[PDB]
């Protein structure tokens, strides 16, 4: 297999796609999604090879930008309006992007995980998405009063645990929260470090919503 990187920089992130295979089954991707696939600051994009039908691969690992809103966060490809921050993030990590990493591959996530979590001491408490289990570890540890976690656990078709938990150990420290997502989408693996740059405790409703948006473009990539 041949790679190119024979696109332009885009403006919207539509204007063209990627087709990839895994072992068969193809995902069709608009290429702003995948500033990772770039060469020279951005300025030429992974393309479609002339003469193969798609880049095989076991992974794809997409970035969004993620960006507040009146309704909400959400989530976009590299575009006009936010290619500074694109920008950053390929220099150094350091900016609002956060990395989907997408692999085909049966489920893992455990039917029982919210029972484990019962047998260690989280409890469980009110979600505000009946499809989702919430839970909250607040146990104790006498060196750390700072000990706090949360998770989020969906079932069905396409399950997902939301993990979201504060780091900071000591006093001198500010609260920072970080959060890790693992799910199955369609047979697919989707797993993923949200809003990476935020420090403060979000809501379920940041967490879930946010887990909707990559639900429904994940989905759209192989409704092609
Ligand atoms: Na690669």
């Amino acid at each position: 297999e041949q790679t190119s990187f024979n696109n332009p920089e885009p403006m919207t992130g539509f204007e063209h796609t990627v087709t990839f295979d895994f072992q068969g089954t193809k995902m069709v991707i608009p290429y702003g999604y995948l500033a990772r696939y770039t060469q020279d600051n951005a300025t030429k994009w992974l393309s479609d090879t002339p003469g193969q039908d798609a880049y095989s691969i076991n992974l794809i690992e997409i970035s969004v930008y993620y960006k507040k809103t009146d309704q909400g966060w959400v989530l976009e490809p590299y575009n006009q309006q936010n290619k500074a921050h694109f920008i950053q993030f390929l220099r150094d990590g350091l900016d609002s992007v956060d990395d989907i990493v997408i692999r085909k591959d049966a489920c893992s996530l455990s039917t029982t995980m919210g029972e484990r979590l019962l047998t260690y001491g989280v409890k469980k408490m009110p979600s505000a998405y009946p499809e989702y289990e919430a839970y909250e570890d607040k146990r104790h540890i006498p060196e750390n009063p700072y000990f706090h976690e949360f998770y989020y656990i969906k079932k069905g078709e396409n399950p997902a645990i939301i993990t979201h938990r504060n780091n900071r150990i000591n006093q001198t420290e500010e609260d920072s929260y970080s959060t890790s997502v693992g799910s199955c989408i369609n047979g697919f693996t989707v797993q993923y470090y949200p809003f990476i740059r935020e420090k403060q405790q979000l809501t379920q409703q940041e967490l879930v919503g946010y887990h909707q948006q990559v639900e429904q473009l994940v989905q759209s990539f192989v409704n092609n």
